[PDB]
């Protein structure tokens, strides 16, 4: 076939049921994750392939930088909840892997501020147990799939993408083949 199991994709020996359609995971230390959303906008040129009522999730893991790592879990449950992670991906990722000015929470919280988003809102967010139970969310998805690697993407909790089996002679090249990929197993 043109598509293979083990070659743009693997499957899930263990199906995630009723997980969402589209699922992402990252880490703002990952430097291939810097890529996929700096360089590559993995993210933006799946959806425009996706056909639509098609809904897209993207979630951040602990199992990088430790404490960190997990402030920066909690600060991605603040930026869904609010709402601002456009405004805010960039900067985290420039602040922890660019310039390395992302040393505690309160630099972490300093990017939203710089942001625009209000001290108090911030605050009441990080503190709120909406976001609470948004990082147990993201905990849970990462979990149920036994995650070990960033960056990652599965669709309908049964199939995992594989960009280690694409071509990356040209970058732009690689996107395509990627995000066909993952409308070719959002159909299937």
């Amino acid at each position: 076939a043109q598509y293979e199991d083990g070659k743009q994709y693997t499957t899930l020996e263990k199906p995630v049921a009723g997980a969402p359609q589209v699922l992402e995971f990252f880490s703002f230390f990952c430097p291939h994750c810097y890529q996929f959303e700096e360089v590559l906008h993995i993210s933006d040129n799946v959806k425009k392939k996706l056909p639509e009522g098609v809904k897209m999730t993207k979630y951040h893991v602990n199992f990088m930088g430790g404490d960190l790592g997990k402030d920066l879990t909690q600060a991605w449950a603040v930026a869904m909840a609010l709402g601002v992670e456009d405004k805010v991906t960039v900067p985290l990722f420039e602040g922890v892997q660019k310039t390395q000015t992302i040393r505690s929470a309160s630099d972490i919280r300093d990017v939203f501020i710089n942001a625009g988003i209000k001290g108090e809102e911030y605050d009441a967010a990080w503190n709120s147990f909406v976001v609470k139970s948004l990082v147990a969310q993201q905990e849970k998805a990462a979990a149920d799939v036994q995650l070990r690697g960033v960056p990652a993407m599965f669709v309908n909790g049964k199939y995992q993408l594989n960009p280690q089996g694409m071509d990356t002679s040209n970058m732009d090249v690689f996107v395509q083949q990627y995000a066909d990929t993952v409308k070719y197993l959002s159909e299937k």
